[PDB]
């Protein structure tokens, strides 16, 4: 390992990757540290759904995101367990025990709320849908001019689009996906627009999708290599990043301390530029650890003497989730231009339907797929072909239904999987709220307690906000309630419910972007530099200081993309 | 992707390379196939737990072994939900859905039973405990000659536990570990012997441990390289490998059919001989899939022309599993040794003993840790330091308690974590019955039912048979009620129980072997061949034909050993 | 109409539940494959604990119940007592 | 008469029940019938229901009639956990 870089990340998830991407590129000499292993196969941080088994098998997946998804702060737990033997060991209180945070208020919480430390980051697991925020929930990159910011938005998410692959045409042959679709988009025929949810994904086969993830973004291959015989980076994995180093002036950063958790060996690593890609709570962790913000429980009689907007102003999506089975209307109409007659198992019974007619609901591929089905398989009672792929349905965010909203099948399911009703009459339902950015809800960390890597622990003191925050998650059920049911009625033991605070992984405004450090209350400027400091840049959803719904990491990355327009005009790449 | 191969192996498990790892080291060019993928870092096929972050949270392991193992046989839901709204669609019947097998028995299921597809198969999760058989518990590798037998078998097994890595000693200084091994070999002095469950793993440091997988044994890296320039091996992921053409004098096999999941493509590849190694079920179904015993519903009025002992004699095991909250008593004792100044918390609360002492109970590197946990966590109540591993405590099947068994604490837990009971005092009890092998007992294949690789669907006809297997579970149950109550009582919400047939994973004799295809009922010869056909081999579980209790993977790589020996002398390497 | 009944009006539900029987409760066919194997063990879903054959599962009243006491389901009822308006009423 | 185990973190002040019940077409097809050969714990002809909720305007009705629980109890609280809206037996 070298001692000196042009650039260091720290974090290789999607939006290291979107630094690594450019500025690899640019020609800089660039070092990636993360805490976590390759573990995605040889393609290196690629997503783990990538498999032919799990596609298959899909409802195993779960499996795969709860392994990986480690809590943030756990408060101690009180539950009462008197049924044990009187031979066995029991304390007389409710003491700190199995990891979990003395510190944490557990009615103040997100409890919900975890980490994943493996290369690739999140993006090893997550659902890849990547839809642009509209004004309302984005944050201005140029004040007073409403078009020129459009344009910049506009410029850098296209730009973004690219790196992810961002398409909407993945599922358009899905039966199911039309089903629901076209039944949302009929019955509110000019109230509210339907589409596909904007996916990072490329589709290989009728039964296979290829989903974006971080090694899409940068292949986090070492260079040079055959492939990049000019480009400068190596991955160091298995390597937790703990602390930046401030000069006195706290006008630069002069090294990043390191930890190799292999060899166990702590090294300084010098580059011009650091950049902090490890998340929205662990790049708050690390600068905390650093001097930056306040160490310890909040204390106003205390400011910090950097970044007082540090870990302020956290915002988190209120998230509401049911399932639906399809009514028998929808079924039916999936064989509304069908002629069937005889009876199915029989030698005399057939199905068919007049190809072109313009009286037919259907498409001719929809009518050839269900024919087919019925045809092969006249045991089934149902119209849908058994490896029809699943919805992906969304209306977007708008002003009249402040919401984003999924409406299909996510392969993260919250509870045991049902096996009693046919899987192809399940649609999923999640609708996303946005979070006003209050002072008052914290991420803070320790000053005695620590966690698995002997960092400060953090904690949360979070509520939604009363006022608009708390009447649109409200109106968002009700919403849900409302739109679900013209497709179908609940299915039991998924019935529409609040998720606990922090499930949606959605985090937000840890240490956010504006245009002044005291008027806008926050900790990055638009170009993602951290106040006073000519060399120090944070990269992730921690930035975004707006109340958004829609999921943030293309927006996180369209700013990371800006964030490298400013690298590449003030500092210059080492000669190779 | 060569046409023609020396060998090909079905299969990259623990017991595929045990035979790439014999005849690529043996100069044949060998081809291995799965139909899974590289999922798993960069030692192609590595035990998935040996990463940082499972082995600071290993707890979240029991996800990673959820999320591959794919049920066997689920037999079609007959669970009533009548609480739809009555617009969802509803059945009339309980048709076959979510990928439900209608030719299963509910009742006389393994419904445990399960798959993995992933390089290195199920090494790449499993628990590595690798202890040999007894003469009890094991098939005769020579007749009439109780001494030679023995003598093959330590050879054999002498070599297996070289390739895993086995030892005995890699817990040796874990407090927990000693604390139960002291305590249960005092309570049945001379009666049984205790000792550390023989474990296919290396220590790194006193908090982690390089568990061994298939990759142990074969590091699965394509060849020639730079470490081995002239060997040959290719390993092709992602290849459904179906079936083995005979010829039609069914005494040789003329090509393996593969289907390449990835390009959809369908090949023939040639070799000279054919080494099945696809598990206990999946070996069965590529026989039963290629002409070998009986595709279908068994029908004694039209026996099998080939193998017709395949799939029947099967035979798993019972288990038996409870955990238990450390006693007061052993506890306390943890601490006898330990001179206790003061009062916890304060500059004056000293800890400190004697080391060497005549008087002390425990050794000084006991003392030592104990000492420096008390001191270091004065608010703790328990002087178990926070690091110390679990124990790994066996007393090996005997005749007078035919069981095998685990104590301690194993990553594959069957219930939710608790997290109100500290996780130090609890002590997990896994005891294992061995099954008489009876020929009603089967595993078949369906003649119309297909899994999600388009195979025919596998099915069980099971019971544990009445008479001694049934006596010895009963018997089993109560002895790890009474051995248990000797650490301490059960852990509400792990009562002691019979876990569902087929979780063990310890499937064995569904293409046994024998000395006589007739006379013994079985499959394959004791080189592994199968009979009649000069160059095709099975590898693994599915060839032990006894009753056994202990873990099965150690003999199994045993028995290839010895069929490598075959191949060798058998046939003649190509010129490179 | 107890004092410690409206004292401890969680505590009705048992008395409701109590006296409500259920009317028709098809054969169950609930998989047990945890039983010791020394235990008996049905090898079909045969008529057990008071189930109807002829009941499909899966066209049933199953919430439905009777009560045999005096003053039969009155002793339990809720007093909910509105009329019929006359689309609702012979 | 509730239906679950009784809750008892929230506060039972703040807690307020909705039941909305629908009215069901008579249809010919559905039945209440009694065995001839199975008897109940009386020794009288055992009953046996043959019931689905019509099809058309019950089953709408049915379906409107939770979309209007949702949206009328939404005025007075947010779904307790553990009583999220849910149709009962039958
Ligand atoms: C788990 C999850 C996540 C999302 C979805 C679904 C699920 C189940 N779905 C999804 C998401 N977001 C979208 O916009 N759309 C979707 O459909 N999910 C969230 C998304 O996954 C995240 O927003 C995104 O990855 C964040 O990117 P990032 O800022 O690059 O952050 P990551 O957490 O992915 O990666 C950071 C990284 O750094 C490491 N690390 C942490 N601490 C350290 C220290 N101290 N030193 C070194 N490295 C560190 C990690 O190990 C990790 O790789
Ligand atoms: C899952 C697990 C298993 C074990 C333990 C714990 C748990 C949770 N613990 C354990 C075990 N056994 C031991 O002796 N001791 C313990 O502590 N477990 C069982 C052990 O894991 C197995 O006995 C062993 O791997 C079997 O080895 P194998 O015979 O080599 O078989 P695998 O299942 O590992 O590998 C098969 C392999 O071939 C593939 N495959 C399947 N079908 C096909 C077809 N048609 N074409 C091509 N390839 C195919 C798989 O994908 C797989 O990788
Ligand atoms: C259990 C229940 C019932 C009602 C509500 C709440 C709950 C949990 N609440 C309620 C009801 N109705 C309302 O209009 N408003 C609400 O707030 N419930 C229904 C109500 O309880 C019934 O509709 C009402 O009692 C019916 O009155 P009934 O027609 O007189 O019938 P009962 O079932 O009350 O009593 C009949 C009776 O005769 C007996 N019996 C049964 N078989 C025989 C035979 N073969 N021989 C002799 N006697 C027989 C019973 O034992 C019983 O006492
Ligand atoms: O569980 C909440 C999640 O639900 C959906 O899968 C979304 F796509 C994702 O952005 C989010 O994290
Ligand atoms: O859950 C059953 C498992 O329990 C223990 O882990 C044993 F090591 C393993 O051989 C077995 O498969």
């Amino acid at each position: 390992m070298d001692i000196k870089y042009d650039v260091v990340i720290v974090g290789s998830g999607p939006i290291g990757c979107t630094y690594a991407r450019e500025l690899v590129g640019a020609g800089y000499k660039v070092a990636m540290f993360d805490i976590g292993e390759i573990d995605s196969g040889l393609k290196i941080g690629a997503h783990k759904k990538n498999t032919v088994e799990y596609q298959k098998n899909i409802d195993k997946f779960v499996n795969v995101i709860q392994g990986q998804l480690m809590s943030v702060s756990v408060p101690v737990n009180t539950l009462v367990v008197d049924t044990l033997s009187p031979t066995s060991w029991q304390a007389s209180t409710f003491f700190v025990r199995n990891g979990s945070n003395p510190e944490q208020d557990p009615l103040r919480n997100l409890s919900g709320q975890a980490v994943t430390r493996v290369v690739g980051g999140m993006s090893t697991h997550w659902t890849c849908a990547t839809p642009r925020f509209d004004r309302e929930q984005r944050p201005l990159l140029v004040k007073d001019d409403a078009d020129a910011d459009d344009a910049e938005w506009d410029r850098l998410y296209t730009k973004a689009e690219s790196y992810f692959q961002t398409g909407t045409d993945q599922f358009k042959e899905s039966i199911r996906h039309n089903l629901v679709l076209n039944k949302l988009t009929e019955e509110y025929k000019g109230q509210r627009d339907f589409q596909q949810i904007p996916l990072a994904a490329t589709r290989r086969s009728p039964t296979f999708v290829e989903w974006s993830s971080a090694n899409t973004v940068f292949d986090l291959q070492n260079r040079p290599n055959t492939d990049a015989p000019e480009e400068r980076f190596n991955l160091f994995p298995a390597v937790a990043c703990e602390r930046v180093v401030r000069n006195a002036l706290n006008s630069e950063i002069e090294s990043l301390h390191i930890h190799d958790l292999i060899s166990g060996d702590r090294f300084e690593i010098k580059a011009d530029v650091y950049v902090l890609t490890a998340g929205a709570v662990h790049n708050t962790q690390l600068l905390v650890n650093s001097g930056f913000g306040q160490l310890g429980r909040p204390n106003p009689a205390n400011p910090p003497e950097l970044l007082p907007s540090l870990g302020s102003y956290i915002t988190e999506q209120s998230l509401v989730f049911c399932q639906t089975v399809m009514s028998t209307e929808l079924i039916d109409s999936v064989k509304s231009d069908m002629t069937i007659r005889g009876t199915p198992g029989e030698l005399t019974y057939s199905v068919t339907y007049t190809p072109g007619a313009s009286t037919n609901k259907h498409p001719d591929w929809w009518n050839e797929k269900v024919k087919n089905h019925m045809m092969q398989h006249q045991e089934d009672p149902l119209p849908i072909p058994f490896e029809d792929p699943e919805p992906q349905v969304t209306t977007l965010f708008q002003p009249s239904h402040p919401w984003h909203t999924q409406i299909g099948r996510d392969a993260f399911s919250y509870g045991a999987v049902q096996q009693s009703i046919d899987s192809r009459l399940i649609v999923d339902w999640r609708f996303f709220g946005r979070t006003e950015p209050k002072e008052e809800n914290k991420l803070w960390f320790s000053d005695k307690i620590t966690d698995a890597y002997n960092m400060p622990q953090p904690t949360f003191d979070f509520r939604f906000p009363a006022g608009r925050t708390s009447k649109e998650a409200e109106d968002m059920m009700t919403d849900m309630c409302v739109m679900s049911a013209k497709i179908g009625g609940f299915l039991p033991g998924s019935l529409p419910q609040f998720m606990e605070p922090g499930l949606c992984l959605h985090l937000g405004g840890t240490h956010r972007m504006g245009f002044d450090e005291k008027e806008d209350n926050c900790c990055v400027n638009t170009d993602s530099r951290v106040f006073g400091f000519k060399n120090l840049f944070l990269g992730g959803c921690g930035n975004i200081p707006t109340a958004y719904g829609a999921n943030p990491t293309l927006t996180a990355m369209s700013l990371a993309i800006k964030s490298c327009e400013y690298i590449k005009q003030n500092f210059t790449p080492s000669p190779f």
